[PDB]
């Protein structure tokens, strides 16, 4: 099973100029944190697989995501950037890494954390997904988008243990955590 985390404008909006298009939300943040980090089970890591630009865009003070296996998607680099775990040039290769012995034993679950052409990939995968979306209320000017959620395919649950459903607001931009789950 794959899950994505997100978060997006109401006009779909992820990116802008290489940065987030709103100003920072810690809380945001500490959400995605949170939700990236956590297992159940005890010793091992969850990984965290994210496109070249989303990596260079994390303040260099939280690099790599403490706590997680850092792994870069680039057909680019010949080795991680300074400080990432691992560096694949497929999603596919990044996955076959998370079933061979240098990982199998040490990952729990598996996170796609960004950007646009990552969730794009990890949308097609062909077994189970949730997509854990925060919906930031503002349209704020964007140069990329997530992808739409086919509403025939997934299904947004009325809760998921663990998540608020309550309205957050920070720097005057109301939030709030959605998960969607694909269909059976
Ligand atoms: N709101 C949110 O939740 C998030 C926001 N962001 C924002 O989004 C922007 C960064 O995202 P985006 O611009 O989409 O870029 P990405 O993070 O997806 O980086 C694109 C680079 O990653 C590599 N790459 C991406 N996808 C793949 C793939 N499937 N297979 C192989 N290589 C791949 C390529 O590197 P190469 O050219 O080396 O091959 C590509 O040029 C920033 O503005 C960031 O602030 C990022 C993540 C989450
Ligand atoms: C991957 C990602 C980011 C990437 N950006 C940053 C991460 C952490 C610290 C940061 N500190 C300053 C500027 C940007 C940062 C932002 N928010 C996200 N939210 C949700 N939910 N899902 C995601 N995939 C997020």
């Amino acid at each position: 099973s794959l899950n994505c985390i997100v978060a997006v404008s109401q006009n779909m909006g992820i990116g802008k100029n290489g940065d987030l298009p709103w100003p920072p939300l810690r809380n945001e943040f500490r959400y995605f944190q949170r939700m990236t980090t956590t297992s159940s089970v005890e010793g091992k890591q969850n990984l965290v697989i994210m496109g070249k630009k989303t990596w260079f865009s994390i303040p260099e003070k939280n690099r790599p995501l403490k706590g997680r296996i850092n792994l870069v998607l680039s057909r680019e680099l010949k080795e991680p950037p300074q400080g990432a775990h691992f560096l694949s040039r497929s999603l596919d290769d990044a996955l076959k890494l998370t079933e061979q012995p240098e990982l199998a034993n040490k990952v729990d679950m598996v996170w796609i954390v960004g950007g646009s052409s990552v969730y794009k990939e990890a949308m097609n995968h062909p077994g189970h997904l949730k997509l854990f979306v925060t919906r930031i209320m503002q349209d704020f000017e964007s140069d990329t988008f997530f992808p739409e959620i086919d509403l025939e395919k997934y299904k947004l649950l009325p809760e998921y243990p663990g998540v608020l459903s309550d309205v957050q607001e920070e720097k005057g931009i109301k939030y709030k955590f959605e998960v969607y789950e694909k269909n059976d």
